[PDB]
């Protein structure tokens, strides 16, 4: 309950409680981190400042950032600059796509909601890694959250599949350019989590999984936690699969 | 000479005989298909008019098809649908991204770039696949075409790398909506073509199973395959023509 | 119905009417092929020669080959060089492993077994490509057949899976090697063919996989007509599924 | 340092100083775990006893184990279990090939030769698991280690790719048997490293590898200390590369 002592990350994309940036805000700190959080919009402010309150010790830096918005974008992380110098790693927990997307067939998908699914869900961890190098002055790891949807193919997720493919792909370009400069890039495929017909899915995981039982994201946060760490400075370009073995399925 | 006699396909990305789309649709040709050819915008149409008569006659079908426009991409394939009424397949050969964007590094992407890669590069598969299943009312199989970089890191590839990776799911997910309907969805990886890139090919040479760079020829001869009733089992696949090159650590 | 014309092929591992390696064979054949058949052992003589018989145009050369042996497997081939000269590839089509191992859980695997399925159906296709590469003096393809299972868990496949694992490094092994003497090495990995529960399985296929049906063993057949090939000179090390698409579900 | 505190782990492999398992033991140790160790070769009794013999905090457990050998495998962990009760997890560090396959091209891999790397690089993870399963009544993690050229070509690697293969896949079988009884199977990949033509590959990893270095055996010491502690309790039938992103490039 150690390993990120001194160390302060910037976490991206908590909405509530049930939140997988929330596992892994709570992971990091309970390891001992510091953590600065951004929200979205104005309607999820209560949300994230809430939770952040929860964590003992000093309060935490809570600010907008819309990744759609470069200049928000840029002020963000040059606030962040100027409150606390540098910053050790960021949480890239960002996703979205329309629901009538991933409720037709995929070859039915429209071009602006293809275009948006990826702007905010693939090309907003080159922008925020952009960001993130101008403080990540020591090195770190800048951490995504993908899904094996992104690999192959899973029923309904359509769009967001092709989005994750994505940002798959750019986890590997950005640890390719970023690493020269002590900046690791480093994906987790959760399983699906029982908080966030989704009980049939679920029920197909406790019966098929090699380990029995679906994903939690305090088990997420955990990996988290050790892809943040110096346990975990020969690892970049990697996508570690939290979902209980299903990957390994055919 | 005849695997595909009988057939007909729209043939999409001529821009001249160096693009690798005339070589696939040489290799159509001469396997006995009727090729419907399609053209990005007036200053390319001279060429694919001129390559077409070549193939098929002054009479053959060349249409305007801008990917990025939904209204002219549908009144094609309505076109289509007037003419010949029935195809067994196209061959998505579209790719872009700013040259400004491939120079850099890939972290320095612009969001413009990088969105306009994404639309021409990969949605425009689905854009089409999805006009394509209104003609191809006996199957067929609808071909792209991709490149290592969309699965490795490859040098200067960037953002086009992150875009064939969208190309290469969307052949997925698509191959898993269309085969119900008899359509298969595949794609060629192909590798480097002659036809600094120069030590890129000579390090294929030196280091690829066969010794030798890809030509658009190998291209074509495997695009015939999977547009023929030889692959009636395959889809959703990713073949490639590389010279062995895809399995080098 | 020309494509192999001119051109001479040894299927190997013809054992029935519904071998896949006779599926292969007939395609073959169909495309202007000569053949020439081994059989693995005496029990599987008249079997293969009356197989072959059915075959219009000249007799077919069939001739006893145990994999597992040495001996009998450079004396096949001796026989090959200088009774036809020249030969174009070969169809490695065998695999074996013990009934109990399959039916266990794989960690109970018995270490015999294991390396049984190993010696048959992994080493089998170097052990094959050695002497293959002397009779093949103008170049051309060897193909195997793998599944699903050799790439991911599929149930019941146990110690086959592993094996197959084996055979696909094996192909990307022998393509580095061997192409440089213009021989090409690829693989297709075959989904279930009608022709445990195994019914199941077949259904489960029919519903899940994109095309919605059961592979055929003319399928198999006509991509093998393709990698023997000139169409297919730019393609080595490549797995091919002819699996009705069912590789791509996650 | 107490990640690991009150477990125990069987450390499989140790040759000398440089081991990797020697990296993985220091790391294991450094986190509060202790530690048993088996060795092959009474010529390496000495190397691996002086070497358990400077863990400070603990006994020495040394034990005799030829992993080819089922009567001396079983003994070994019975002994183990006589002695600790439990075991928390298994470091599997065990590869041999012959020297002459290695060299040769990989089409003149002798038979014997195969089938001696197939029994000791990959076979043996199973029958340790088997015998591991007896013991880890806790659940727990089984850590192999392999090499990139079990996924890709690397030259000269040749029959020790095939075997890496082999035991690649052996880790999804086994993950998916032992997952139900709470164990746990994870591969490490580790790159070339500096004290294990080598120093042009080593030239060429510090030049085109994303962090711009070789790997050490502590970088991946650490990477284990993560799959053997609670924090990836929902990782299994992973492979983990630890090679400074090298994986990654095409
Ligand atoms: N839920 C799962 O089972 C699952 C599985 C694997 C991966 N993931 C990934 O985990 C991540 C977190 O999703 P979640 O499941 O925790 O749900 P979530 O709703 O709690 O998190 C998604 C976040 O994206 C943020 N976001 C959306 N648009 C944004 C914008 N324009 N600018 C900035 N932030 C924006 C939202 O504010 C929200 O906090 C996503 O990347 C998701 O794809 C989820
Ligand atoms: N060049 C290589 O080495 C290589 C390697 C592997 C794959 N590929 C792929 O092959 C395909 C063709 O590339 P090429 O090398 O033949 O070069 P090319 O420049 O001749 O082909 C690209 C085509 O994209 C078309 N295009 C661009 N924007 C368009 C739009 N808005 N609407 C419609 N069409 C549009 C152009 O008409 C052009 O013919 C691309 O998909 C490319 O990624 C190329
Ligand atoms: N059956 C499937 O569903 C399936 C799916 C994918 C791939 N494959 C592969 O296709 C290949 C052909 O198998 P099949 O399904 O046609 O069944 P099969 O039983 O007809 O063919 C396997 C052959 O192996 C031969 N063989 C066994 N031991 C031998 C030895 N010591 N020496 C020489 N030959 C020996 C047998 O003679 C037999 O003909 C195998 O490699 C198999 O794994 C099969
Ligand atoms: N060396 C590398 O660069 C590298 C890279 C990636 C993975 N690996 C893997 O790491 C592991 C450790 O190798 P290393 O590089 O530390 O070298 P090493 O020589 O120190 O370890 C190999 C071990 O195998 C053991 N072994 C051999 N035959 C045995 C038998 N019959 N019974 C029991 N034990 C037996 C030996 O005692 C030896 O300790 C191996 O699995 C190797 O393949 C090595």
């Amino acid at each position: 309950m150690e390993l990120l002592q001194g160390k302060t990350f910037v976490v991206m994309g908590v909405a509530n409680q049930r939140s997988i940036a929330w596992g892994i805000a709570r992971s990091l700190h309970n390891a001992g981190a510091k953590l600065i959080f951004t929200y979205a919009g104005e309607r999820l402010e209560r949300n994230v400042r809430e939770l952040a309150d929860t964590l003992e010790g000093q309060e935490s830096l809570v600010l907008p950032c819309d990744v759609t918005n470069d200049e928000e974008l840029t002020a963000c992380f040059e606030t962040i600059k100027q409150e606390v110098g540098t910053i050790h790693g960021v949480a890239h927990c960002i996703a979205f796509a329309n629901r009538d997307d991933l409720k037709g067939e995929f070859v039915d998908t429209s071009r602006d909601g293809f275009l948006l699914a990826q702007n905010i869900s693939a090309f907003s961890l080159t922008a925020v890694a952009r960001e993130a190098k101008k403080v990540m002055t020591e090195g770190g790891n800048i951490l995504t959250l993908t899904y094996l949807g992104g690999e192959r193919v899973v029923k309904n997720y359509n769009v967001m599949g092709v989005a994750k493919a994505s940002l798959e792909a750019s986890v590997k370009y950005l640890a390719n350019d970023l690493g020269q400069h002590g900046i690791r890039v480093n994906a987790i495929s959760a399983g699906p989590i029982r908080t966030l017909d989704f009980n049939s899915i679920l029920r197909e995981i406790e019966e098929r999984a090699p380990l029995r039982r679906t994903t939690t994201q305090e088990e997420v946060g955990d990996t988290a936690v050790f892809l943040f760490s110096d346990l975990a400075r020969g690892v970049t370009g990697e996508n570690i699969h939290v979902d209980s073995g299903y990957h390994i399925l055919g």
